[PDB]
């Protein structure tokens, strides 16, 4: 019920990355931002967002051998959906005052304020790593900010222009896509889910990628 | 140089879990909540925080396969602190406006505003045995419930219960380890031995709240549930 979308890959088959900030349909709403697990699509991404607009959700906190969870089952409507990940677990982990608003084994439907797309490339001797420093603008704040991405590990014996793109997956991930030394390929850097769902949109609308730099790490 | 100590376990082998809230020592200071590897004290623990007061970290910004890191290197003055973990790599994942103030490969010396120590007990299915820790925020004085997963049970000629019994106390204390963790004990468990479970509840908080959620979630109880699978 409100989109963005960061177009990173625009080709015949792309992987998706579904985000949405979520809320609670319930007397002590918690809110929280949780993503799909990722999926193919054969349709404009315009209109994969359009038809997951549609989304609905519905939520059940649950306890698991690794810490709590949130069980969820989702469904939406349009032809692209029928790929779409239905019943898949999440890590419950969130903002602290949420634990409260976290009513175990509660089935709740959640409602979904933002639904956020995120387009890919569909997955399908040894020293030094080449690393590369990717160079960012904080036009909010008029500040400097250095995400750095591994690459490759090379062997020494005794790229030019390149895109990179802040998108909100695990919270907000790095997405950087290297045209040749090879071919398109992308490299995914995690920036980590503790950020209100807020600034989630904020950063990336502000955080503007300047250039890249590729540097060289004796291991 | 401020310290918090939460024992759960009182033990003469015992796992002691190592926070701290530091402070860059350079000319655009990132703060950072970072944790040591778990490492084993036979030393009293009101003694090994005095001894861990003297920390002095070293980090320097990294990338790796597993997203950016932080690699770093460690020293304290005493002799428990023989066994403190030394060198060790840490996921450098830290509040967004921060990573701005991080430099990428610069050795920095880290300054610790507070060391926290946790102490530790040295270490065909049909159902799961669940634990709901029932907690109080004084600060808010709002209830909170967190739930443990202890063990995975079978019954023969079963359905899909709820609420359990013994086969009643137990403690649990919100603790800053892996940010924050609830570490959960069971004395006279099935009532195996006295057993503890960790539940992770993230780092995702303010350096300042930490001590502040510690202080103010108060174990109010605990019930026992089953959940079929
Ligand atoms: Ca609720
Ligand atoms: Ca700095």
């Amino acid at each position: 019920m409100e989109s963005y979308l960061v177009d990173t890959y625009q080709g015949i088959p792309y992987t998706a990355a579904v985000q949405v900030d979520l809320i609670e349909k319930d007397l002590l709403p918690a809110s929280l931002t949780i993503w799909f697990p990722l999926f193919q699509a054969n349709t404009p991404p315009a209109v994969l967002l359009d038809q997951l607009k549609t989304l609905t959700i519905t939520t059940l906190y649950a306890a698991s051998q690794n810490g709590p969870i949130l069980k969820v089952n989702a469904s939406a409507q349009g032809a692209a959906m029928s790929v779409l990940p239905k019943k898949f677990e999440v890590n419950a982990t969130v903002a602290l005052d949420e634990y409260s608003k976290l009513e175990f084994d509660k089935l709740t439907v959640c409602e979904v304020k933002t639904v956020y797309l995120t387009t890919m490339k569909p997955y399908g001797k040894k020293t030094h790593d080449l690393i590369a420093l990717c160079d960012f603008m904080d036009l909010e704040k008029n500040t400097p900010v250095t995400i750095p991405a591994f690459i490759k590990s090379v062997s020494i014996k005794e790229q030019a222009l390149t895109q990179a793109k802040i998108a909100p997956y695990a919270g907000l991930i790095m997405i950087m896509t290297m045209n040749n030394p090879g071919a398109g390929t992308q490299v995914i850097v995690e920036l980590g889910a503790y950020v209100q769902a807020e600034s989630i949109s904020k950063i990336c609308k502000t955080w503007s990628h300047q250039g890249t730099r590729y540097v060289l790490k004796s291991r």
